[PDB]
């Protein structure tokens, strides 16, 4: 193995999360939100005089997708579960539905939080957040999400369809054995650098299913394989400078009629359903700053590539991927 490889693999091993079939802990904190919402839910329907709807639950995000990473110290982790309840969409507003979980987990750690997209319980050093989901077998066949906060307008309360366990089998199945665990690598050393360079300004971040996203689109494996002994060894180094290129090649300068300017933008689409553009959100002036980010970080994946001490080329690559990065000693 070739030494800046190596670094990047000391890397990997130092920021990499296990996932939930490989992590008891994460397995027992995802349960015992669950169990409190089982109760909760008890407490909730016989206080109104009914008997409570039960749900299966499914696990989401990162951690369902072995992408997961450790956060920067004073980070949470972010655990992601699906929760379908046995009913029927058309039958009930999403945001009261949301409202039942909110209601369930009252008194459960820090307290829960209806958000646009999800319920979200605190504790210490970490939140759970439970999307809440319709029944297909009793909304059409269809499995639907409940979208909508509780000061959100009619317009923007909505049963939108979802296909989260679709999004993960595109992760899992892009790739292959070594070739599938450079691209996860790839986008644990993205998240990464995302918590170490978008901390001043949390809200202007990208959000890690859309560098997910884009890794799906545009990741190619680095390797070569030996043609006498067919020994094979990756490069995470070029396979990154490869991605992040490809991800700047996709910008497009937008222009913005109320501020008369352009702002370069990416569009990353979800390739199941709902097919949105998961940077939507992002501002004109944030995807600008994003663009120059990354453009940084491609700027040093090239100069690490041509220094002569190993110690340099780790230091420029640290500079973009934060302290655990290792920096060998200089001679």
């Amino acid at each position: 193995m070739a030494p800046v490889q190596k670094q990047f693999r000391e890397f990997h091993d130092r920021i990499k999360l296990a996932q939930y079939d490989e992590n008891q802990t994460l397995r027992d904190e995802r349960d015992a939100v669950l169990t409190a919402v089982r109760e909760g839910l008890k407490k909730v329907f016989a206080d109104r005089g009914e008997a409570a709807p039960t749900f299966t639950p499914f696990n989401q995000g990162s951690y369902a997708m072995n992408t997961g990473v450790k956060p920067l110290e004073g980070g949470e982790y972010d655990i992601d579960v699906g929760i379908i309840l046995n009913i029927a969409k058309d039958d009930h507003d999403p945001v009261e539905v949301k409202k039942w979980i909110r209601d369930a987990l009252k008194d459960y750690g820090n307290g829960a939080e209806i958000r646009r997209s999800c319920v979200t319980v605190f504790k210490p050093g970490y939140h759970v957040d439970l999307a809440v989901y319709a029944d297909p077998e009793l909304s059409g066949g269809t499995l639907c999400i409940a979208k909508g906060k509780e000061n959100s307008g009619d317009e923007h309360r909505l049963w939108q369809i979802s296909d989260p366990q679709g999004f993960q089998d595109r992760i899992a199945s892009k790739l292959s054995g070594d070739d599938a665990a450079q691209f996860r690598r790839c986008i644990r050393y993205l998240k990464r650098w995302r918590d170490f360079r978008f901390s001043s300004d949390g809200n202007a971040a990208p959000l890690g299913i859309g560098l997910t996203a884009a890794a799906y689109w545009w990741f190619q494996v680095s390797k070569r394989t030996d043609p006498v002994s067919q020994n094979v060894t990756y490069d995470d180094r070029d396979a990154l400078e490869q991605f992040v290129q490809t991800m700047l090649d996709n910008f497009h300068d937008t222009w913005d009629s109320k501020d008369q300017r352009s702002y370069p933008r990416l569009t990353v689409e979800l390739p199941v359903q709902p097919y949105n553009d998961v940077f939507e959100k992002m501002t004109g002036m944030q995807m600008e700053s994003f663009k120059s980010k990354l453009q940084a970080l491609l700027n040093a994946l090239k100069t690490a590539k041509s220094r002569l001490e190993l110690h340099d080329a780790c230091k420029a690559l640290a500079d973009h991927f934060g302290s655990e990065f290792p920096v060998p000693e200089k001679d």
